């Protein structure tokens, strides 16, 4: 059921979709291990996703949560990176697209900066890198990331597939040492979220 539609770099939609990738990439503290070493991407596409029965999924979902938190989704637009973007974009987030071993628990993770999702496009630390040349710095090979639609309600704070916390819908990591870093969010129910946008992109070397 899924439609990609491709947006033209002309479109306010594009332009501000760009703009949220390239804005909010910030430096790692694995010097690049994960993700690479890049200030900026060269985005290559940005397609809008449309699926009925998937985005009928998400806002049943939603307003289940609007209504068990004063009629407020709390709904943001956050990255997300996985070696199983095909999968997603046609049969929606799962568990099998759950962080197991994430630090808040097995649930599927978001974020703020599109470059702490850049370090999930070939896998959990970034694998071994692009399948081509086995480089997780490669400047050369098409990366994708997800930018979504995420329904958090009431999330629990945490200063730093398993059930969300007892009255809480998701969870937030909340940076508390590197002072650069935005906020990480996790759901635990893949109807909580809609893959909107796939953007195609490499990341840049550094001049
Ligand atoms: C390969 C397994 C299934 C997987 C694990 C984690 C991710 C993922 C993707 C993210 O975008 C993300 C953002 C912030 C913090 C952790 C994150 O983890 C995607 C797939
Ligand atoms: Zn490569």
């Amino acid at each position: 059921g899924t439609i990609l539609i491709d947006l033209s770099p002309d479109d306010k939609e594009f332009q501000s979709v760009e703009e949220e990738m390239q804005s909010t990439v910030r430096e790692h503290r694995d010097g690049g291990h994960a993700g690479g070493i890049f200030n900026r991407y060269n985005i290559l596409k940005i397609q809008k996703v449309c699926n009925k029965k998937l985005w009928e999924r998400y806002t049943h979902r939603r307003k289940e949560v609007s209504e068990e938190n004063h009629n407020h989704a709390n709904e943001r637009m956050l990255f997300h990176g996985s070696p199983f973007v095909n999968a997603i974009i046609h049969k929606g987030f799962d568990e099998r697209h759950a962080y197991i071993g994430g630090m808040f628990g097995a649930g599927i993770y978001f974020a703020e900066n599109s470059s702490k999702s850049n370090q999930y496009v070939y896998g959990i630390g970034g694998g071994t890198g692009c399948p081509v040349h086995k480089d997780r710095s490669c400047y050369i090979c098409h990366r994708q990331l997800l930018f979504c639609r995420v329904t958090l309600g009431k999330s629990f704070l945490q200063f730093s597939m398993a059930h969300s916390p007892p009255g809480h819908h998701s969870v937030t990591g909340r940076p508390s040492v590197n002072g650069l870093a935005l906020a990480e969010y996790v759901i635990y129910r893949g109807e909580q979220a809609y893959p909107e946008y796939l953007i195609t992109y490499q990341i840049m070397r550094p001049e």
